[PDB]
């Protein structure tokens, strides 16, 4: 491959200051903070993310470290630094509105339909960057996306990320604790990791945000999860969704992978549809919902009903 020359930057633990705590966790923990570098009148807020001192607890830290610092996307989540202390903290940009499902969840009634096929469009450019700097995800979910605004989200957590040779087109895991609920059939059954199989966990992603955070498979023990989608079973068609949107999430379940979408198909679909939002989505109140010409297929000629913009046409 090219060479990664990409530049790890190496943070003095005065230069940040913790202010609170964000969560607990399996991971580690997270913490509000503030970061003013050296000899800069600049004051940035930044997540402190760490694990309790263990040779293994330090080891997955770095390679995630490595791979956030490989990328640089604005729906990826970008390592800001890392401080060198006896407990590795990975230092990130704060998202201060927390992760999508919370958000989704928190904010239910006052989500309209504008924003949730923008959070599709924004997620599909972000797995699209991804799959052009050969990663595999292997832990999309609602939970692993970020808020910067309710305009802007982030993919995050890259703790399972894998990159793939050129001469590589597949990863094949040994053994972990992996959600099954998000997972590919080829990855349940077969331990196989694809772009096409980030594209199955894009499908729950999207069906979780429609549903307005609901529990994928709800009440339904993960050992028959592997049996549910080999009868030919999917998840249900959520009440908001016309027939257009959720014909894109059963494609994105497909047993054959590459008969599933791409990303970059996922962004000018999408994308079309975020053109006349209310034509895919039927939410009651969308028309007087708020979250604190020029964007409609209007514009001047026939029918602009297929009419992508060139930023959301990626090749
Ligand atoms: C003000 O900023 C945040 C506030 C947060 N609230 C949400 C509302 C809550 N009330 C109303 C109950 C209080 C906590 C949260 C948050 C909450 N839950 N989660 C999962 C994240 C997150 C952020 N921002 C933030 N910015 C950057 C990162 Cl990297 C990050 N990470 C993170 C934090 C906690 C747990 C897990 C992670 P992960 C493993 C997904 O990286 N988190």
């Amino acid at each position: 491959e090219a060479p990664n020359q990409a530049l790890l930057r190496i943070l003095k633990e005065t230069e940040f200051k913790k202010i609170k705590v964000l969560g607990s966790g399996a991971f580690g923990t997270v913490y509000k903070g503030l970061w003013i570098p050296e000899g800069e009148k600049v004051k940035i807020p930044v997540a402190i993310k760490e694990l309790a001192t263990s040779p293994k607890a330090n080891k997955e830290i770095l390679d995630e470290a490595y791979v956030m610092a490989s990328v640089d996307n604005p729906h990826v989540c970008r390592l800001l630094g890392i401080c060198l202390t006896s407990t590795v903290q990975l230092i990130t940009q704060l998202m201060p509105f927390g992760c999508l499902l919370d958000y989704v969840r928190e904010h239910k009634d006052n989500i309209g339909s504008q924003y949730l096929l923008n959070w599709c469009v924004q997620i599909a450019k972000g797995m699209n960057y991804l799959e052009d700097r050969r990663l595999v995800h292997r832990d999309l979910a609602a939970r692993n996306v970020l808020v910067k605004t309710p305009q802007h989200v982030k993919i995050t957590d890259f703790g399972l990320a894998k990159l793939l040779g050129a001469e590589e087109k597949e990863y094949h895991a040994e053994g972990g604790k992996v959600p099954i609920k998000w997972m590919a059939l080829e990855s349940i059954l077969h331990r196989i990791y694809t772009h096409q199989s980030d594209v199955w966990s894009y499908g729950v992603t999207v069906w979780e945000l429609m549903t307005f955070g609901s529990k994928p498979y709800d009440g339904i023990p993960a050992s028959e999860i592997s049996s549910i989608l080999e009868k030919g079973e999917r998840l249900p068609q959520p009440p908001i969704c016309t027939i257009d949107v959720y014909m894109i999430m059963v494609k994105c379940w497909m047993i054959d992978a590459d008969s599933r979408p791409k990303f970059r198909e996922l962004i000018i679909e999408f994308s079309k549809m975020a053109r006349d939002p209310q034509r895919y989505l039927v939410i009651q109140g969308d028309e007087r919902m708020h979250l604190p010409n020029f964007y409609r297929a209007l514009m001047d000629e026939e029918d602009m009903d297929d009419v992508v913009d060139a930023d959301e046409y990626l090749i």
